[PDB]
């Protein structure tokens, strides 16, 4: 009955998307795109919301808007939008990485991963870390559960969810937001006064390095590993009192087994209470590079 002209392959059409798997709850669902009706076509992940709230549905944009505007190896990829429920819903097209996440993979292909493997995988985040600085963009949720697995050789940062950007003339964005953080990924600054910047992404980092070289030994994680420094018992507040206060006066993650003391030496680095003096996601990369070539 109707001609077609497609101007826009950012737009997915809502009855050609066939669901394949629930990965995970937003939720994330894998689909097969399958226009040409032929049961075939691109496997793509598919986020979506809960709760279309004034607030959830804005941020949802917000994030869309950021992963779009990022193109770069070592960041998930933007593939569009589905204006679902007849164009009253909306749901985020992107790139399906079958390893999933970096914490679930290093705790389930032990098998495959070496240090040299682990080196790789630090630069590349570094290397996407140094794009989104680019961006002006703050992450704010650095953690090995929110860098995704494409293969063996690559990662990519995803979880774009709490990413801010600072405006041209600011060098710290300060978000005061209601439920639960991270807290054990977060910079004391983040902590104490709710202050966000690249440099506090870089206090995140050390904490992914640390992740990486334990392997996600369940005992080992940084929560697992504070809560004993901090005592087990505490609940509630007296956490993060106690981890502030350990925090300030220099109580750190430990040295991981095996981990080379030059790799020890970047995470404390980048562990530094003074903002100004943690090194460049530039600096790391460059070090990271060289430590690899060096063997
Ligand atoms: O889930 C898989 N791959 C994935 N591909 C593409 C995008 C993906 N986003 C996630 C994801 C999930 Cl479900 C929960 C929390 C955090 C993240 Cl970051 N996972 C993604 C593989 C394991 C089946």
């Amino acid at each position: 009955s109707g001609a077609f002209e497609d101007r826009d392959p950012t737009q997915f059409e809502e009855r050609h998307l066939k669901f394949l798997q629930q990965l995970g709850k937003g939720s994330v669902e894998m689909c097969r795109y399958d226009p040409l009706q032929d049961n075939t076509g691109e496997v793509v992940a598919v986020k979506k919301l809960q709760h279309s709230t004034e607030e959830h549905l804005r941020d949802f944009e917000r994030e869309i808007e950021i992963l779009k505007s990022l193109q770069h190896d070592n960041i998930v990829k933007y593939k569009g939008v589905c204006y679902s429920a007849g164009r009253r819903n909306l749901k985020l097209i992107m790139e399906y990485l079958p390893y999933g996440s970096l914490r679930d993979y290093l705790q389930k292909h032990k098998e495959r991963i070496d240090h040299i493997k682990l080196l790789q995988y630090t630069s590349q985040i570094c290397k996407g870390m140094e794009y989104l600085g680019t961006k002006r963009y703050i992450h704010r949720d650095l953690a090995t559960r929110n860098i995704l697995v494409e293969n063996e050789n690559r990662v990519k940062i995803g979880d774009f969810g709490l990413t801010k950007v600072l405006p041209q003339d600011k060098e710290y964005y300060k978000v005061k937001e209601p439920g639960e953080s991270p807290i054990f990924w977060y910079a004391p600054e983040s902590l104490t006064e709710s202050k966000f910047s690249v440099a506090s992404d870089v206090w995140s980092f050390g904490v992914v390095l640390y992740e990486l070289f334990t392997y996600i030994e369940k005992s080992k994680s940084p929560p697992a590993e504070f809560m004993r420094m901090i005592g087990n018992d505490k609940q509630g507040q007296m956490i993060v009192f106690h981890l502030i206060e350990l925090l300030k006066n220099n109580g750190r993650l430990p040295r991981p087994d095996g981990c080379p003391d030059e790799i020890y030496m970047i995470m404390t680095e980048c562990w530094n209470n003074n903002v100004n003096q943690r090194p460049s996601f530039r600096d790391l990369a460059l070090r990271v590079d060289q430590i690899r070539d060096n063997m």
